[PDB]
RNA sequence: UUGAUGUCACGGAACAGGAACUUGAACAACAUCGUUAC
RNA sequence: UAGUAACGAUGUUGUUCAAGUUCCUGUU
């Protein structure tokens, strides 16, 4: 007796979902079951397990149908078809149930009796209301009834908000689930109607089902009828198998960046030679073990797997791989909800019968990168994320649009709302308009990943970043189009005036929707607006509206968009939007950098930092453009304001801004109110291609490149020819331009920015940034009227340089050395506190110094961007893999000769820090030294005893003595009778050892005429002689010693005098003879066939090392000559090398072995013997500490990395040939010990000795790098206060020097008429320095000398011709020297030095270090160990700064500064200023007719035509061991 | 998997504050091998 | 029982980033 009607709803927007709770907190007393009643619910079967499906109750649809029926019944004056309708009853006497009452002011029509219950025929509204069921409403569920695994598998919980209006920051908040509508767009159910309900109630029900449009926070229309985890584990295991475990976070941040495209893995950078050993992209490979994959190979084979071919799959793989790597690198409260008021009776009111409808279509594009915070969980790498769609599309929610309409409607009026989330609806002017507004979501169809930005926070006391202030941020691209649709229904004749004014504001590009609006985030603009007003008051238009469900669906919208008239309606009352745009145009004069290291790690150029580049969208694809961040510009202007204004004593950079109305707190805002000025990004107006500059860090002692300290950067190029314009804008509020107190502050700050201070960008300490001018427009001269400069234009001249007094006595026919260290003092002061990079102090100076550099000796500053600049034309370009002859040019920026700022910074820093006797800025406190020990028995080789380590690596057992066993000879055979188990020393052998051999001579007492002078004939006694056999040269004898106790057989070689005693031998005569003993320490295997004497059989260990001591050469040495032809070839394996020739041929002395390889090398090999350790003394061992093992490790590392070694791997020793690492267990060593503790372990007889301490502990404790903690503390060296350090910014900025006259090169070029290119000159070898010649020994006597200042001379006239400086031979090219292009003497440059917050004695010392006396000169450039690079600097106008208006050129104050600097220098050191005298002696320039000839020695004396006693004779006599330091300190000592 | 005579949740902007920055001459002379003889 | 004496040859590149901070303050 029923009739089922099947309905089905279909969503057009993401609906919302509530949270599940058990059936105990489901009363009217819970505050989360209420406020969760207007959403969809989540049912789970088998309670306590999150598994179920969503559903919508029937009571909610009943309430929506009731509300639509009330809204529809007053539109036809209460008559459905024929009969009038009763007003209905909404009163209930019981209120313990009915968990929620109605607070709505029910509509009215035809007020009459409420049709009491004791009736028999009701009003159709009472049949719809339900007065066994009359109209039963059923549950709506999913079509197929599936089962998901929880509420997080269909949706995502996001946080909503509730912001304030005056202090526009926040209030409480809440959160809810939202499910996307592209995955779950359909729900189904039915409605059970009785038979005898009516024939007019069904029409009302159908019209009410068609008139309802939203159910759960969304529009609707109701109708009726495993790789990434294992790859992460593999990469982590690779990083842990090696020692590169500190590159894990950079690897994570660089791998997450590859999610943009898969064509970036085949374009990762390489090394500088084009190899495949990058420092992070090639971790894992070794010298051996080819089956070792790297990270580049892992990313390459994972780029083509037929699973990661799509973009979404590759993006997801990159994201979760980066997340896993970040998580692996890691481990090394206020919310309101509800409270609705339970009102007893609703105040029923009438609204009338006039109802219209307005549709506004169009679209709104983005003009700046927008931001919508959707920071979710389970993703902790970015910590500031954006809102995305489940298919990675950008969207703007309707909550943000609704809140922004609310804010603009409150701003159009001048009265905020005062609602408190409860009770009767609010009835102000801005809540009667907001109750008829309906908007929609967007999708933007872009589908591209967002870029990541890095931000920091700077401590304004030191200048560096604060502790713990570093975070990321991701922003959406610029230029995305969102579809827009607004709909309003009310009683007016169209739109109101407030909405028309707000839409006219939005049509001018002033719709600041959401984001970090203070730093120039999303600003949209509504375009292509259409509108059309319907009329639901009549009946011929309402039925056509109800026939097609309005026009909400896609077909209805495509039919509606053909009826809308174009152009928005003009408002009746305009309001002049409250934001004003001001343009900004900056022009620079130097390079510019805005760091980005991750892009440098992914980029294929192979640099360390690259400039910042943002993307922009063109509809489906993104293109990059270089720009300047908005946060950096905002920070610059904020710091420029904060350092001038006082506000009651303490400046604005020291306040806490807790509850203060400071001047920064009222313009730039704080954590309690929003700001009133919004900046924006700055584009560069052109296409500047980045260039590459190389840098290095020159050590102080042994001035050369320090270890691990070579780097580069890729900034944008700018020069006084092409000035790198910058364009942008920023927005200010309307009620700030009208104030006269804030505009003055902004004008003062921009006037300080314009006058040269506050450089923009990165490394401004070497001449980057340097704003030349700044000009704003668009403000009617309210701010740009205080930005006018004002100088003095005086005529005071600059005082001339004083005359020098330190002179040297240089004579002819003598040579000099070029090093001459400068020994320092012993008192470096660190008892002063640094100033602080805050407000400009009162008694300190700030300004500019303009200098003038003029060269007087050829200068070389190379342009290391390319080699082969002097390459011949019209030939082959270059072979792939070879070592050619490098040749460079001079430095150019835009085809203009320049000198960088870091060169001058380093030079002046060295001179300034050696004047004030300050801390060694950069130093190498590692790398302990080592020396080869000499070959003399008494001094060194006496203490090294033979030994052997025990079964465990803890003790060394010593031996008694040694004897040498002959190998590689022709008089025995020891290789084919001993196996490999006994020649490696792991098994004892048994040899026969002889100690003393016996010579023979016939006449002892009557031998004084000929012999008996050698004094060795003092142990002869007597002896009888026999004869048993005849030989060719020798004769047999059987001699007794004193009484016939023993007899020995020997072979005696007679001589002239012996010949006569020989003459007759009948085998039986008794000759007279004498026996003498001589030393013979040999040990053979069996027995030799020449001495059948008593050999003492002993027991010991044997060990071999291989054929060492090769005198290889290239010029047919004295032993290869006078040979017997046909030299053999090199054998491919040892144990077969024999003796070829003898060194002495009269006697049978030392044997050699001459061979010849495929090249022109000629080897001559000594060492025809090996050593045998016998007589192992037990029960006496010595322990090995850790210092011995560290010394042994350094010894092995030196042995294995040697470029001067023998090219053949057969003639090396065992230590270097087999490449071993640690001390094994059971190997022979030569150790040194004293009282149970060993000191040194060497492998061979004559090896090298490593010193115990490092080189950092051979100085004083005060001269070490003045770095560390010992606001900032007071422990800083006097040179780390002018120039910076880590955790303290320096207050001196240098600048790019530029040439102004004509070049005037050294040698003319190849093309006449083009005076802008020079000719090439070829240099000498230029080999790296040796610190093992200044520190000769290692005990305690040799400390570290000074700072290695090179002397001035003229030795470039010999290189100009083509000879060598030491000899006179012509130099020949090779793949080890360069061919540079140089300038000549008589060129002029000009640069500028900016300083701030200096004292009056630091400026005097800086001027004394810039300009020297009138007889000295500086030295910069390349190859200044010859005569190359000699400059002098003259100082021009020194214009100071005293206020933000006037600058007061102070040329007339220099001598007071110089006197104060000298007075401070006298105060520190009383009368011990000898280091300044030495430094003035070392900077002396030969004024005239003096030609000091300096050069380095040669190796020996026989290889230079002058014969000047090279290094191998200078180690004895002059520079022996104790005069080295002394003779290298005196500024001009004769080279001898 | 809801209750019926009463749901303005299209009744609520994840908003407000923060300088990828600090320090650094692209430079530079004496070492490397071990034993041989009595 | 036991150790004493210092000699012979002339050739060759190296570093290519390092030390720091890598997240906080708050809504009623």
């Amino acid at each position: 007796m029923t009739t089922t009607m099947k309905i089905s709803i279909e969503f057009l927007e993401p609906f919302r979902m509530t949270k599940w709770q058990e059936s105990t907190r489901r009363n009217k007393n819970n505050k989360e079951f209420v406020r969760g009643q207007a959403f969809a619910r989540w049912h789970r079967n088998k309670k306590d397990n999150t598994k179920g499906r969503p559903y919508i109750t029937g009571t909610l649809l009943r309430s929506a149908v009731i509300r639509s029926a009330e809204n529809l019944l007053t539109l036809s004056d209460g008559k459905i078809s024929e009969k009038t309708c009763c007003p209905g009853k909404f009163d209930t006497e019981d209120k313990d149930r009915l968990l929620q009452l109605r607070q709505r002011s029910t509509l009215r029509w035809t007020d009459k009796n409420p049709c009491p219950d004791n009736a028999e025929t009701y009003c159709p509204f009472c049949e719809l209301l339900g007065r066994r069921f009359r109209i039963h409403f059923g549950n709506l569920s999913l079509p197929g009834k599936p089962d998901f695994d929880g509420p997080k598998a269909i949706g995502s919980q996001r946080v909503l908000n509730r912001v304030d209006f005056k202090s526009g920051k926040a209030h409480d908040f809440f959160k809810a689930y939202e499910v996307d509508h592209t995955r779950f767009p359909r729900f189904e159910g039915e409605i059970t109607i009785d038979n005898k309900v009516s024939a007019e109630a069904r029409k009302l029900l159908c019209d009410s089902l068609k008139f309802t449009d939203r159910l759960c926070g969304a529009l609707c229309v109701i109708r009726f009828d495993n790789l990434a985890e294992k790859t992460a584990e593999q990469i982590i295991s690779i990083l842990d198998d090696n020692k590169k475990t500190e590159y894990t976070r950079l690897l994570a941040d660089a791998i997450r960046s590859l999610r943009r495209s898969s064509k970036l893995v085949a374009g990762l950078p390489k090394d500088h030679d084009g190899k495949d050993d990058h420092y992070l992209w090639d971790i894992g490979k070794k010298k051996k073990d080819e089956n070792s994959v790297t990270i580049r190979q892992i990313l390459t084979t994972s780029a083509d797997t037929k699973e990661l071919k799509n973009a979404g799959k590759w993006r997801e793989f990159c994201e979760k791989l980066g997340e896993a790597l970040y998580l692996k690198s890691k481990d090394m409260d206020a919310e309101f909800h509800g409270k609705p008021d339970r009102l007893e009776k609703s105040r029923s009111v009438s609204i009338g019968s006039v109802l219209k409808e307005t549709v506004v279509c169009g679209e709104l594009v983005a003009k700046t990168p927008f931001f919508f915070g959707a920071i979710d969980e389970d993703a902790k790498q970015t910590d500031l994320q954006v809102l995305l769609t489940p298919d990675n599309k950008y969207r703007l929610p309707r909550s943000a649009v609704r809140g922004i309409l609310r804010r603009d409607l409150q701003t159009y009026f001048d009265s905020p709302c005062n609602a408190e989330l409860g009770g009767r609806p609010c009835m102000c002017k801005t809540c009667r308009i907001m109750r008829g507004i309906t908007v929609m979501d967007a999708r933007s169809e872009y589908n591209a990943p967002p870029e990541i930005r890095h931000r920091t926070r700077i401590n304004p006391f030191t200048g560096t970043v604060a502790e713990g202030a570093l975070f990321n941020m991701e922003v959406a691209p610029e230029g995305i189009v969102f579809p827009f649709q607004l709909r309003y229904r009310g009683s007016e004749d169209g739109l109101p005036d407030a909405l028309k004014t707000v839409l006219k504001w939005w049509a001018e590009g002033q719709a600041f929707m959401s984001g970090a609006a203070s730093t120039g985030k999303g600003r949209f603009r509504m375009e292509n607006a259409k509108y059309e007003t319907l009329d639901l008051s009549d009946e011929n238009q309402r039925n056509d509206y109800l026939k097609n469900w309005g026009w909400r669906d896609e077909k209805g919208l495509e039919e509606l968009k053909k009826r809308l008239n174009s152009g928005l309606p003009e408002p009746g009352n305009y309001r002049d939007p409250k934001w004003h745009e001001i343009n900004v145009s900056i022009e620079m004069a130097s390079p510019f950098i805005n760091g980005d290291p991750i892009r440098a790690a992914v980029d294929k150029r192979g640099t360390d930092v690259v400039t910042f580049v943002k993307y922009k969208a063109e509809g489906e694809e993104a293109k990059p453009v270089c720009a300047y961040k908005a946060e950096s510009f905002r920070g610059v202007i904020r710091s420029a304001v904060a350092r001038i204004h006082m506000e009651d004593g303490v400046p604005l950079t020291e306040l806490t801004h807790s509850d203060c109305e400071c001047l920064l707190c009222q313009i730039f805002g704080s954590e309690y109110e929003a700001g009133k000025i919004r900046f924006e990004d700055l584009v560069f107006e052109s296409d500047p291609e980045p260039v590459t500059f190389d840098h290095v860090a020159i050590d102080r002692f042994t001035g050369g490149a320090a270890d691990k300290k070579k780097f580069d950067d890729s900034p944008l190029p700018g020069s006084p020819a092409r000035p790198l314009m910058l364009k942008g804008s920023f927005w200010i509020r309307r009620d700030v331009l009208e104030d006269e107190e804030y505009c003055k502050a902004l004008g003062k700050a921009l006037a300080d920015v314009n006058n040269g201070l506050y450089p923009l960008g990165g490394k401004s300490a070497i001449g980057y940034g340097q704003v030349k001018s700044l000009g704003i427009k668009g403000d009617d001269k309210r701010i740009s009227r205080l930005m006018n400069p004002a100088f003095d234009e005086t005529d005071v001249a600059v005082p001339e340089k004083p005359k020098t007094d330190a002179e040297v006595r240089i004579e002819a026919e003598k040579v000099y050395y070029p090093h001459y260290f400068v020994e320092p003092h012993k008192k470096v002061e660190r008892e002063e506190k640094p100033c602080g990079h805050q407000k400009f102090h009162e008694g300190r100076l700030t300004g500019k110094i303009r200098c003038k550099l003029i060269t007087k000796t050829p200068l070389i500053v190379p342009d290391t961007s390319n080699d082969d600049f002097f390459r011949p034309a019209d030939k082959e370009a270059r072979k792939e893999k070879d070592e050619y002859h490098k040749s460079y040019a001079f430095f150019r920026l835009h085809k203009q000769i320049m000198i960088p700022g870091s060169e001058l910074r380093g030079m002046v820093s060295s001179v300034y820090e050696t004047v004030t006797n300050s801390c060694f800025r950069i130093f190498d406190e590692t790398k302990r030294l080592s020396w080869r020990m000499d070959a003399d028995h008494q001094n060194v080789l006496q203490d090294f005893l033979p030994g052997r380590v025990t079964a465990d690596g803890k003790h060394i057992q010593k031996f008694s003595e040694t004897a040498r066993v002959p190998f590689y000879d022709k008089t025995q055979k020891h290789f084919d009778i001993l196996d490999e188990q006994e020649i490696a020393g792991e098994k004892p052998v048994r040899m026969w050892v002889k100690r003393f051999i016996k010579r023979l001579s016939l006449v002892d007492p009557a031998k004084h005429p000929q012999k008996k002078q050698d004094n060795k004939w003092k142990r002869r006694k007597e002896g009888i002689a026999t004869f048993i056999e005849q030989k060719n040269g020798s004769y047999y004898f059987n001699v007794v010693t004193n009484n016939g106790c023993t007899s020995f057989h020997l072979w005696h070689k007679p001589d002239n005098f012996d010949q006569e005693k020989l003459e007759g031998i009948q085998n039986g005569e008794k000759l007279d003879c004498w026996v003498r003993d001589s030393r013979y320490q040999k040990a053979f295997q069996e027995i030799p066939e020449n001495d059948p004497d008593g050999w003492e059989c002993k027991e010991g260990y044997l060990h071999v090392v291989g054929p060492s001591k090769v005198e290889f050469s290239d010029k047919k040495g004295d032993v290869i000559n006078n040979f017997q032809g046909t030299l053999p070839s090199v054998p491919n394996d040892w144990k077969t090398i024999r003796t070829n020739d003898f060194k002495n041929r009269k006697r049978k002395n030392e044997p050699v072995f001459c061979c010849e390889d495929d090249k022109g090398n000629y080897y001559t090999m000594a060492k025809y013997c090996e050593t045998f350790f016998f007589d192992l003394k037990e029960n006496e061992e010595y322990e090995i500490p850790e210092k011995a093992r560290i010394k042994y490790k350094e010894l092995l590392r030196v042995y294995n990395n040697n470029p001067q070694a023998v090219p053949e791997s057969v003639f090396q020793s065992r230590v270097a040939r087999e490449n071993v690492e640690k001390l094994k267990s059971g190997d022979l060593v030569y150790f040194k010990h004293n009282e149970k503790y060993v000191e040194d372990i060497v492998p061979v007889r004559i090896s090298r000795t490593v010193d115990d301490r490092m080189i950092g502990k051979r100085m004083s404790a005060d001269l070490r790098p003045c770095h560390g903690d010992w606001r900032h503390p007071k422990g800083l060296c006097p040179a780390c206060r002018l120039f910076g350090t880590g955790s303290y910014k320096g207050r001196v900025r240098f600048g790019f020097a530029s040439l102004e006259n004509d070049p005037e090169w050294l040698i003319p070029g190849k093309n006449p008429g083009d005076p802008f290119h020079g000719g090439p000159v070829m240099l000498s070898l230029l080999e790296r320095p040796r610190p093992t010649w200044s520190i000769p020994g290692s005990d305690n006597k040799f400390k570290v000398p000074g700072r290695k200042f090179y002397v001035h001379h003229h030795a470039w006239k010999t290189i100009k011709d083509g000879n060598h400086p030491t000899t006179g031979k012509a130099i020949e090219q090779s793949p080890n020297n360069r061919t540079v292009e140089a300038l000549a003497g008589g060129n002029s440059f000009s640069f500028e030095i900016a300083f701030e917050n200096l004292k009056e004695w630091e400026l005097g010392l800086l001027i004394h270090s810039l300009q020297l006396e009138k007889g000295l000169a500086h030295k910069l450039g390349m190859a200044k160990s010859m005569g190359f690079g000699s400059v002098e600097i003259d100082v021009e106008s020194v214009r100071l700064r005293k206020d933000w208006k006037q600058w007061r050129n102070g040329n007339s104050e220099i001598p007071n500064w110089l006197g104060k600097g000298f007075a401070k220098l006298k105060e520190w050191f009383r009368d011990e200023l000898d280091f300044i005298e030495n430094l003035k002696k070392l900077l002396w320039f030969p004024e005239g007719d003096q030609a000091p000839r300096v050069c380095y020695p040669m190796l020996r004396k026989k290889d230079d035509p002058n014969g000047n006693s090279g290094y191998e004779e200078l180690k004895d006599g002059e520079f022996k061991k104790e005069d080295r330091q002394k003779k290298l300190t005196t500024p001009w000592t004769p080279w001898a």
